[PDB]
């Protein structure tokens, strides 16, 4: 859009005497009285300036792996939230494991993994159901506790209006499949279970609600969303032999 | 408030013909004008939402469990700051846990704890000053340092107007009475210290200094405040025997 | 349009702490300005609440069944409205409940007639002819009077700006083909004349003229409009024998 | 006024270039401005048109017909009405039948009356009075009741602010002199009153209030309006014999 | 609330001299620019003014008499609307004769119905559902005929926000129990059902849907409401003998 | 666009009474108000008609014949500008001649050419290269001069923003294959050359730089556009004979 | 207007205190913050000033006379243009020496024209006719060239909305009766012709055209314009002989 | 000014995450909010864009060469003019050549003046008058016509609000000390008054006024500003011999 992309107006000469097109200075008194808007409220930049916002991650640095483990669906009563997930952390770190190298393999370039993130989509059963989710979770526990199937709502996430929620797993406690910038290797399961200082332990147990004062069936699609940075090469993918 | 919340006016039928409200109808157009409004501004917003904000966590997510420790009264001198507490590793482990421990208790459901954090409430002792407040602090110290009593005001954390304070003690370095999601078991200070692998070191040495040009005697209340995710069953408690 | 329709941004969790998308927060800002503009105005719609308007019954209530009669060129001289017909009231019973009835046949289902309306679309023959539509009429005469076939512009009814007007013949001496809801019967037109009371009586008599001070050539699309309230029940329609 | 009314400035050649008023480029930016202002708020429009509003019929269509009948004066308590006319069918009819015929008369065009108004035009007697109208009416009663003089302000109808008033009395009860479209016949009233099957039941028995805390002398001035709608040839009156 | 409700300020003479209040003053330039605002704008009003909006009878004229019928509740398919009431016109003559003399008696003074109302309120049964409710009706019927328990959505009449409609009755063919202005009679059900000319005709048969895209149980509040012109004396009520 | 393009809403009778769609009125309010904006500015218009502005000749009066002549490209130096051409008078005039009759025969109508022009549009050869473009020219020059290769920016014409620049050759000094409105003859370039008073003088030399920083790579298209008035008869081309 | 032109408000002293009317510091606020709102914009007039307007002529400088030639009636095709005048050059220049020194002598004092002009003042011959002119001319022909009585609209002058067009005759090729600042003499047309160089060639041949896709009969009112710079002694004039 | 110059703002990561400066993100929103501004008025730029501005020479295009030639103080009686210059044209071509050669020699770069102006600098000789200049001009006469030395105010050229005219002498009738691109020659004023064809002719006589109705002394500073197009080559002065 904006079609004449503040490039609009043209200009000749008549007699030796030069005209411009009207809607072109018309501009030139915009721009100069935008950037005087500006300098009115520049004192107002400098102390907004003082302060300072982050970038979303999934709109920004990092290319975007979104490994979708599985779908479920709960129905939640009301101040209630619902369990999704109760794995062992064995069986959380052979899925992590598994799903990430099946669906990224051929790994071909050398690359970081920046954050982890668990992801949750969510979506309502039924139409013309006004409301909001809602989420809590704790990333690790005892190995040997397993999650109630149901809690109360006390002081959750209150989940984003589009109904997807990301929540991360630091590079503090949960080991990575690679965790930190390394060529892929020879990698099986149970080389990266063995390297796991603490298996068992580091497992998100992660629950659901809705704002909803009715029972409400809910969707919810979960996936691990890889933030990667990749280190490729500015070079071809020759057909062997090269040269 | 907003009385008829959006649901103003009402419809009757007067020989087959139907009539409305005229002030429902002018909501329709504000509304349709708004959603107006809100499409020319649209391109905004989606640039404004390759950015994020943070969400406060004492007005969100978590319970709040403010564990008041102690009330001091400090005589501040014009761009200096006067030190809260200088306690060893051993000292700041044995209130923290004691004082939690004792006032949590009975911890009757799973938690985990998501932030811990070191919290001053800061007052002037005297009217009509007109100042704010600073803040310095260390939270790891050669256990045999003590700090100073009083320092020079060199680039502070300012502290928001409201006077109140809130400085994290993250989960890498300092032990927890409860690292992650754990059942609550048979616990005394003495295990406590004893499973701290670094009982001395990690221990916040906390300054305070105002924007005053005069000596300011202030009041600075110190709590510990846990924000906690508890994960309460939605069943209820029964007399025993249940049934 | 307004693509995220109000669902914009979404939300994420680093390290416990809860972040959402900046511009779905500036929509948190303006919808609670929205509102608060709608509470200082509130008081301003309860008077405007206090009266009401008409639901345009083309865009609202009831099915539109467009029974067009005929068209008609008329050549009006400037401050002169020419009449567009001239029946009997024979005559346009007959033409009401032919034309009716054979476009609507099959009727299929229960229905009441909710308005029958005498339709005017008006078109101006020549291009660069500003100007707008005048109308008058009678919906009565002595059965043997016969309108003028020009008049005086004097207190017309101002056609709308979309040269399109409607006039209704109310349930109050017209007779119509269904007076009420009922089952289709076995009808004919001598069955219906005989049971008008008032036959010969009730005969549109409709003009038109410009705002023009000049002849114009006019064009005038006639239509008998039928609101109906069809009471179709929810069930199939089956190839005989059902079942 | 707007002397200038959207036709401002003028045009030039100079050496085959071609020049225009700097103030109708103006108008060319505004008007142009206007209607993309009228594009923005287009979908408000199209919600707007879902309802209408009726044309005032003394501004608008058909012919105004002030038939005064008489004036009077009563004095009002607070929060009471006074009654204006307490005439009997019989007294109505003849009034309305008189009055209209002797006042109207010659009638020299066909004509039908779309609607009969009993009107009240209504002043405060003293000045320094800030107070509005209030109304009160039936238009039929049991031919031998008569109202009394004098009741309590209950639900009226709040007259607007000039101070007049104008009731209808619509054609499904009420007989009319002329009841639809009809030549001008040889009539007297006993012939009229002869024809009306409901003489002495449909009789405006109507009173009059204010808004005032205090005892009011006010004026009250009743007519009948007629609104006509006349079809009165375009041909000239010419003198006898024509030709 | 406007505290000084426009009576702001106060005057001195300090040395014969005058003195004002500076805030009265203000409103005296306001109170004028607002006036002076209004001279701008006040050929705009000339041209509203050419067109009337209609007062909401219940929040005006008429006292408001709510003689509720019956409650019900309906599980409506999406798309279609529920039948709320399937009388006979013997068996709503009774009803609508019974319940508004037996609430409504003693009636004490003279009164005359301005109009009769079939009023619809209208509730989810759920909360979170986020829709609006639809109306389609019949106001008289075959008698032998009897409505379909269930219909398809076709143009409906769209509820107002506040979930309340209705629907008048008018008086060209119902009956009512005191068609105008009279004293109040011994009066039984038979003398009224023998007095209807069209008993069993005139009945409402009406249906309620919802723009929900779900089943939706709802709630259906029904009354009949009578708005009554009272011609009620500014006399007391004595306690007999007078005098 | 504007799709309603000023002719909204439409207009029905209900009982002899008119109504308009609300959308419509407010239009209605909004032209009357805009004519009212427009009645306060317009002796604001009346100063602004004082003065004119020219009409853009290439979007408005005469036929657009963009006779293209060569394309070249430049190394700019900064503050320099580079010349663009440096024929002699003959050898512009044989271009001039040569290109405008082979591209413009046939000419099958009378013209008058209304003003020549040296077209120069204008290209940056590298992306993500801020600047605009400028110009200086001579438009005739002593016949054995000849330009220098490169000179240094002073006081140029500064080119619009769309990188176009026309300058004009007035008829005051060069000669034109048609000088005036003329039947096209039979025309060679040696008797135009001889009829030319001034064949070797008037020939323009004309340079182009940037507002650049740095050695800049341009492109420059430059043609000889002819602005035409043709007088092409309303009649038809018959296949001979006629008739 | 403005009746109080800026100069409102008095001034009095009161015991050696001196006071001022409120409305003239009102005006002191209002100018003070005109200019403060004339410096914010004074970099926005700087860039603005860089570019230029032309005066209009005819409300500007030089005297105005015009002398009307003739009035001419066309009915114009639509898209066509229809010639206004075909004259000879011999009998251009003939109309052109005697209309204006028949109605400009005496010319009683010394004077120059500044710019000839050929004018066409325009009007529709109906009215309800929405559409503007158009405008084609050449100023040169062959002499013994006649131009098509009708040619087809090809870019056009768009001729402003007061439907006044001004052509100019340029010094460069057209003779005037009096060149340049000279008293006048005895001059007759034939010395006049035969010191024309170019009497036969200069002859404008305009046409005229509309916006319409109608027919138009337009009404075409033609003048020679003079602006003329007049040097008028500021003597007086006596009557003879002068002392 | 402007400091931050649209580049404020600043970014860092934070374990892993992008951090941005908030006011830079708030010019994010400005800019893509004036753009958006920018893309409805778009359509206002396309109708501006028809027509075209001058750009004022004297800040634009060419070299500026005031050659003052002599002051002169008058006084004006109100409503007249006072003569400013009455030269023969042997005068005026030797001042002209005299002061520009003169003032310019040595010329060390090929030219091309592109417009000779008549300057007036005028300043008032009293403090405290408001008023404003008139300027009225000839530029030819005959030879032997000397002007009045007072004359009347009669449609003057009403000068800038800075006080200075500039008053332009075409190519078309007054010749040129160098009359196009030419290397600068041998020269000498009798070779130059020999080679104008009009010597004679072509002389500015010049009147100014005031708009004052009061005697006023006024300064006239007069100066010829050639405006020249210098092709002043991009090398270097060397001294001899250059190498």
């Amino acid at each position: 859009s904006l079609r004449y992309s503040r490039h609009d107006g043209t200009s000749c000469v008549i007699d030796n005497h030069h005209l411009k097109s009207l809607g072109a200075v018309l501009n030139d008194v915009r721009r100069k009285k935008d950037r005087i808007r500006e300098a009115e409220y520049e004192p107002i930049i400098d102390i907004a300036d003082q302060y300072m916002v982050t970038e979303d991650p999934f709109r920004g640095p990092g290319k975007n792996v979104r490994i979708t483990l599985f779908k479920e669906i709960r129905r939640v009563h009301p101040d209630t939230m619902k369990l999704v997930c109760n794995w062992s952390g064995k069986e959380f770190l052979r899925e992590t494991w598994t799903r990430f190298i099946s669906e990224e393999f051929p790994i071909t370039t050398d690359q970081e993994i920046m954050d982890l993130w668990f992801e949750l989509q969510l979506r309502p059963m039924h139409p013309n159901r006004c409301y909001k989710f809602t989420m809590q979770y704790a990333l690790g526990a005892h190995p040997d506790y397993v999650a109630h199937d149901v809690i109360r709502q006390q002081d959750p996430y209150y989940v984003g209006p589009n109904n997807i929620e990301r929540i991360n797993l630091s590079k503090k406690g949960f080991a990575f499949p690679l965790t930190c910038l390394q060529s892929v290797y020879n990698d099986n399961f149970e080389r990266f279970f063995d390297d796991v200082l603490w298996p068992y332990f580091y497992r998100p147990l992660v629950y659901v609600g809705t704002t909803s004062a009715e029972i409400e069936e809910i969707m919810i699609e979960v996936s691990l969303l890889f933030k990667i940075k990749e280190f490729a090469p500015d070079v071809p993918l020759f057909t062997g032999p090269a040269y």
